């Protein structure tokens, strides 16, 4: 055996839903992570400014 | 041996990912350093202004 790979994991109706669902969840995650990250950097900037002023 | 040099450290798919990742991260670093130095600039401007008025 040179190579064995699984191809097309499926339910007919369900597979389509499965892919779509994965996509949406991905979007959700992106949004949430971004917001948190920027909040963190935002606060960092605030500290730096305060320090800078000081 | 006149010269020996590594060329094309890859592979192809990752090569693209690698360059892209490098660019983005470096930009972030660029931003961070730029903002701090600029803060210094404003710091200086304020000082010079105060001495100027003085």
């Amino acid at each position: 055996l040179d190579d064995v790979s699984l191809t097309h994991l499926t339910f007919g109706k369900e597979f389509t839903e499965a892919v779509e669902a994965k996509q949406v969840a991905q979007q959700e995650a992106e949004r949430a992570r971004f917001v948190v990250e920027k909040a963190e950097q935002q606060k960092k900037a605030a500290i730096i400014s305060a320090e800078g002023d000081s």
